[PDB]
């Protein structure tokens, strides 16, 4: 019995497609899978934000699902409801080809998609098993601009799981790697990345979550490259999308 | 019954002692107090931090108590646990004045005074009645430089508590007034502010919330500014303090 954990899809339809895939035939090899924790980015720098809300959508039906905003769709919802073009990015201080990426994802998304992320919770609370669990994107101090760092040592996860020692279990988005640290007040996990690469030869990667025991199984599955690399050329996005595509990126 | 809720003590002892007396005293006129939400600054700008910490303290132990720290007592919890001075506040973007107020609280705490502010938690999740409630002293975006209005429509509220929706109340610190504004989505509350003025003649205010209809009580209670005062002279403190004292201000 798991909990699956995903985080990061960021407008990518292929990785979210293997991933959930993937899922289904673990279900087929005898993973029992109770829930799902989706953490964002949810849009971002790929093509496909409709696309990836509607699989959630079904999903949610479907499933027992969780889902918190990230950095990205915090853009995109915070602008006002009634506004007539994605203008106001250009203010924000983001790189160029950022800034071109969200205009284009807040247009596809039309005003029934920016009301989707309006809707999202920032904070995931909840329980597995008897262990209470806290979600967040960024850290703790700061849900969307903080950032939590992959391969530290156990001190560095001790001091930010202490403002929420109330929980047994942190998860958090902004590592973009596994992260799996036990510590005094609990344990802190972030279950890698879906969608948007962190570095070369990405795979997408997410953590199925013992219920029992809280230890993550990381789980890395391959995608296509290939039709995400036609499709922004022919949306006209940034040929910088394609080099994080290949060689990585932070949000 | 009622959930006692206090914000904002700032360091000020006889505002807190005259809040908790007024408490005490509305216990004996028959009202069912059950248990306190107390929300940051606990220490910051008044010369009293660890009296203040020793009055939390001993309620804690008597009654059901959940507490929230603000933005003063992050800078002060931020800090390496053995840094030899509070030379690190002087490269904030904050005033003159409020860097010299923190420089004297990290140094009047001790270890064991700092080391209290770092096990208080950022965010309160409880129930009350059968309804969910989320306290944190920005706002849910920004926990710490987050900053909630007074006197907004309810238009401005509601946008504040949608990504909270699962919630039926949301507790904030930051507005530093009264704030009852019921919303689509539930209800925004700040109790007003204990220990900091926002303005002149500042009345120590809480709130006493109905478990039932979540509706706040709000009460003003008087202090003794001069004894504060003599204690900010005695004590080398900026007199801009003492300006704050009787005029107002803002964290
Ligand atoms: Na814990
Ligand atoms: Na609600
Ligand atoms: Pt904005
Ligand atoms: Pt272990
Ligand atoms: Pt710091
Ligand atoms: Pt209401």
């Amino acid at each position: 019995v798991y909990v699956a954990v995903l985080a990061n899809i960021a407008g990518n339809l292929p990785a979210l497609t293997a991933a959930l895939s993937r899922i289904e035939e673990m279900r087929e090899e005898g993973y029992e899978i109770e829930k799902y924790y989706i953490l964002g980015n949810i849009v971002g720098l790929f093509p496909y934000p409709k696309e990836v809300i509607e699989v959630i959508k079904d999903l949610t039906k479907k499933e027992n699902v969780k889902i918190i905003r990230g950095k990205y769709d915090q853009i995109i919802a915070m602008s006002d409801p009634h506004a007539t073009d994605p203008g106001y990015i250009d203010k924000l201080e983001l790189p160029g080809h950022v800034k071109k990426a969200l205009k284009f994802t807040w247009e596809k998304l039309g005003h029934e998609g920016r009301e989707y992320l309006r809707d999202l919770p920032i904070y995931l609370v909840d329980k597995i098993g008897g262990n209470e669990v806290f979600g967040v994107y960024g850290s703790p101090i700061n849900p969307f601009d903080g950032e939590v760092l992959a391969e530290q040592p156990t001190s560095y996860y001790e001091a930010i799981m202490r403002p929420v020692k109330d929980y047994e279990m942190l998860i958090v988005a902004s590592p973009m790697y596994p992260v799996d640290a036990m510590t005094r007040y609990g344990r802190v996990v972030c279950p890698g990345s879906v969608g948007f690469p962190p570095g070369k030869e990405h795979k997408a990667t997410f953590a199925l979550v013992d219920v029992d025991t809280l230890k993550p199984k990381f789980i890395e599955v391959e995608y296509d490259k290939k039709i995400i690399e036609e499709r922004i050329r022919a949306e006209g996005l940034p040929e910088e999308i394609i080099k994080i595509l290949y060689h990585g990126g932070r949000p």
